């Protein structure tokens, strides 16, 4: 009895709502964009890690984010469970690509299926913020949110849900460039200003409350010009090379919006068919990239989220 799980690509803020906003991703391709979990039945609990970015987990393992998310499950039941839990890494390790989260959904998800659905959504959904947190030192539920849930979710913590889905627009392509370097996710949100203009914060509420306004309304023009980040972006960027140069051309070749997925490196770029996101993909990979770990790939809305393969 082995259940595996695949937790998707997202992006957090999605450039118009930091903290608030989150996005699962899917290239249209058919290729899976994710981190997998496997949990089978053991005397004793035993993690391993496979995948393309295993050296660059922990070196302790206590500190490894599928670990923490067993201890957190057992502590949740009130006992150990014995399992072999197996990591596949497929995802590199602050990214901007929902790194982190892909792991906690993953993890959690695996553990939740293997015992026979005991938590809610609610609960859980929670516990995956909660590891979140510890990862980064701020609780946030931008990118777990959406890798669990699939679409977009909006970050609402009520009593009885943490978020609700958000109407996204079918024609809508999501460029997704990694250029082969990543950030860390405490760095990018410490070096954020403690302080900020009051229109700032009056423009900010302004393109959230227009961007969500749009999508129920479904006007995509409305809803690109609403997307701008006045609380991350400016502060982010600089350690974002080649980013600013992104953003000039993906307007030249006619992109509706570009932005920094969750805290970067990662960018995405929004098209309205296949003629411009394929003219934005090979521009991005000639000039966005950094390297070859480097990637690009052109996606839509994953309106599953995190499931069950095997």
């Amino acid at each position: 009895s082995m259940v595996k799980i695949y937790a998707p690509a997202s992006i957090g803020n999605v450039s118009v709502g930091f903290d608030v906003l989150g996005a699962a991703v899917s290239p249209i391709d058919g290729t899976l964009l994710g981190d997998c979990v496997s949990v089978t039945a053991a005397e004793r609990f035993s993690l391993h890690n496979e995948g393309r970015f295993v050296s660059k987990l922990p070196d302790d393992p206590k500190q490894n984010i599928v670990y923490q998310c067993w201890e957190r499950f057992c502590q949740e039941m009130g006992k150990e469970i014995p399992v072999a839990m197996v990591l596949e890494k497929n995802m590199p390790i602050g990214s901007g690509l929902g790194s982190s989260a892909c792991s906690v959904v993953a993890g959690l998800m695996a553990m939740n299926e293997f015992c026979g659905q005991p938590l809610d959504k609610v609960t859980l959904l929670g516990m995956m913020g909660e590891l979140e947190g510890r990862v980064s030192g701020s609780i946030h539920f931008d990118n777990v949110a959406p890798c669990y849930l699939g679409g977009m979710q909006l970050i609402l913590e009520q009593e009885g849900y943490i978020s609700q889905d958000v109407p996204g627009f079918s024609d809508w392509l999501w460029v997704m460039a990694y250029p082969g370097i990543k950030v860390s996710t405490a760095e990018a949100r410490a070096i954020l200003p403690a302080q900020y203009r009051r229109q700032d914060c009056i423009t900010h509420g302004r393109n959230l409350a227009g961007f969500i306004h749009a999508c129920h309304t479904q006007q995509p023009d409305l809803a690109a010009k609403m997307m701008k980040d006045v609380i991350a972006e400016p502060y982010r960027t600089q350690l974002l090379p080649g980013f600013a140069a992104a953003r000039q051309a993906a307007q030249d070749i006619g992109a509706l919006a570009c932005g920094i997925s969750g805290s970067g490196p990662t960018l995405f770029a929004v098209c309205n068919d296949q003629a411009t996101a394929q003219r934005m993909a090979g521009w991005l990979q000639n000039h966005y990239l950094q390297n070859d770990e480097g990637f690009v790939h052109i996606c839509r809305l994953d309106t599953a989220g995190a499931r069950l393969l095997g």
